[PDB]
């Protein structure tokens, strides 16, 4: 059941993304997050928060989104798992660039880029 609904409210999140509905985009990721965790899958864990982030990225809301694109990041570390981390310095640097804080953004930034000059 769990597993199922997972790769549901994923999917659903992702459409609501796309037709700019951000709002219930979030509802979705969030629901995916909690099962995510309830089945220790860190790798569904980490789509769900990077939907979350982005979702909260459409709404302004960018100190809540940095929060989420985080945990992409923390999941990464604790897991020795990579999936995801270049989108979200990236993610992260945007978000900090729309805060005004062009030192936590330029970190980012750099990151972002020294990553992808590697892909």
């Amino acid at each position: 059941p769990k597993k199922q609904e997972l790769i549901s409210k994923l999917k659903t999140g992702k459409t609501f993304l796309r037709n700019q509905e951000p709002e219930k985009a979030y509802t979705e990721f969030k629901i995916a997050l909690e099962l995510a965790q309830s089945l220790k899958d860190p790798t569904e864990e980490k789509k769900a928060a990077r939907g979350l982030g982005a979702s909260l990225q459409r709404q302004g809301k960018y100190r809540e989104a940095i929060q989420y694109h985080s945990m992409v990041l923390a999941i990464s570390k604790r897991e020795s798992e990579d999936s995801g981390i270049t989108e979200a310095y990236g993610a992260i640097a945007d978000c900090y660039t729309e805060l005004g804080d062009l030192e936590k953004a330029g970190k980012f930034y750099d990151t972002y880029i020294a990553r992808l000059e590697t892909d």
